[PDB]
DNA sequence: TACAGATCGATTATGCCCCAATAACCACACTCAACCCATGATGTTTTTTATAATGGGAGCTGTCACGGATGCA
C-alpha cells in the first residue's frame, strides 16, 4: 500500500487534473509526456528529441 | 384765610456665628496571592536474556555537452 500510495499522488506523472473546461479534461487525459522515472529532463534534453 | 415743618414708619445698606456641608490627613482590617515542603504518582534509565544464528551491496544511475585543467604511463 505504501509504495502504490507513492506512485498515485507522490510521483512526477500524476498530478492535479486540469478542469477549466471539457477539452482541458480531454487534453489532460490524452496527455504523452517524456518526463518521470526512465525520461528525459528538461535540462538534459536537446533538440533531437 | 394760604403756605411751611414734624414724628410714626417703612425699605436699604454692612458685617458675622453658625453651620451644613466641604476636603484632606490619619487610624485599623480581611481577602487574596506567593512561595515552600512535603506524598506520591508518573516518568525515565539501566541491566539482562545461554539452541543456534558469521560478508549488503538496494537501488543504483538511465545516460547533455561544453571547455579547462589534470594526473599520469
Amino acid at each position: 500500500s505504501a509504495a502504490v500510495k507513492e506512485f498515485f499522488g507522490s510521483s512526477q506523472l500524476s498530478q492535479f487534473m486540469v478542469q477549466n473546461n471539457p477539452l482541458s479534461e480531454i487534453t489532460h487525459k490524452r496527455r504523452i509526456s517524456a518526463l518521470g522515472p526512465g525520461g528525459l529532463t528538461r535540462e538534459r534534453a536537446g533538440f533531437e528529441v
